[PDB]
């Protein structure tokens, strides 16, 4: 009982810069500092942007700010706190049935606006700053216009699907693959986020 360990916090280790005309990933913290920060839960780094790259001790994925909430997947974050300048921050949303968790958006982040366009021409942003066109096929499904191996999508759960105007349409959750080729993606629709709020 006295030897029971405590799981570390999720740690922001970078971001996907969507500011200019070129999307590109930036790293803000290395492996060693990530491990240190996950154990203390103290992260003094400045946060910027909409899409964060986050990591635990064993997994790395994405987290996206929408309406002042940093959203990500439960299968990445579990019930973990997130590191912040003042210590670990407890999740304000947890829904395992949706594979969804959320924390208050970090100070300095920018939030995407929920989409009300009703458009089916979407764009998935990956951890490698690829902007993949995706056609919406259902409430929670979309097909890649250019299929590719699932390797290129691994580590991008928690990333956004965006409409043509840059609104948040959903959060990337799972990949539909055949023979290792991702033909479609499963995502948490922004409306499901809005009802959880
Ligand atoms: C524990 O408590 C919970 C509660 C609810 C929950 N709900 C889920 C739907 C779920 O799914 C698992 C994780 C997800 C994934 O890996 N997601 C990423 C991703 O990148 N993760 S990650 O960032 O690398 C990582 C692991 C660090 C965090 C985007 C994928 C990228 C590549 C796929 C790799 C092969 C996998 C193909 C697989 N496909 C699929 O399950 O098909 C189903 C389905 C669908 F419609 F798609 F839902 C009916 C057809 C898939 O995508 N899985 C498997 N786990 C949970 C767990
Ligand atoms: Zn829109």
């Amino acid at each position: 009982m006295a030897s029971m360990k405590k799981k570390g916090s999720v740690v922001i280790v970078g971001r996907i810069n969507l500011s200019g005309d070129t999307a590109y990933a930036q790293q803000t913290r290395g492996e060693e500092g990530c491990q240190e920060t996950s154990q203390t839960g103290r992260d003094k780094n400045q946060v910027e942007g909409e899409v964060q790259i986050v990591s635990t001790a064993t997994q790395t994925f994405l987290a996206t700010s929408i309406n002042g909430v940093l959203w990500t997947v439960y299968h990445g974050a579990g019930t973990r706190t997130i590191a912040s300048p003042k210590g670990p921050v407890t999740q304000m949303y947890t829904n395992v049935d949706k594979d969804l968790v959320g924390w208050q958006a970090p100070q300095g982040s920018r939030s995407l606006t929920p989409c009300t366009c009703g458009s089916s021409d979407l764009y998935l942003v990956t951890r490698h700053a690829d902007v993949i066109p995706v056609r919406r096929r259902g409430d929670s499904r979309g097909s890649l216009l250019s299929p590719r191996p699932i390797s290129y999508l691994k580590g991008s759960s928690g990333g956004p699907l965006l409409c043509p105007a840059g609104h948040a349409v959903g959060i990337f959750r799972a990949a539909v693959s055949t023979r290792g080729v991702a033909k479609a993606v499963d995502f948490i629709p922004v409306e499901s986020l809005e009802t959880t709020m």
